[PDB]
RNA sequence: UAUGUGAUGGAACCUCUCCGGAUAAUUCUAUCUCUUCUG
């Protein structure tokens, strides 16, 4: 196989999302931000 | 650490309301100090 390495590089900041169950992943709090 | 024919989340102002305020002449006279030994 080939492979094409991708590379991202942020200027000022992202937002992140926390750990959630695998039970609760269908919830408002996962669906917004996904 | 995703799973793939489908992600406007750049898709949302920690915004709004509240006298560091009130009262006071930089003025002025009565003592202080305890053990003395027969008196």
């Amino acid at each position: 196989q080939h492979i094409i390495p991708l590379t991202i590089t942020f200027l000022e900041s992202f937002r992140v999302i926390e750990w959630h169950k695998s039970s609760d992943r269908n919830s408002l709090r996962f669906l917004r931000g996904y």
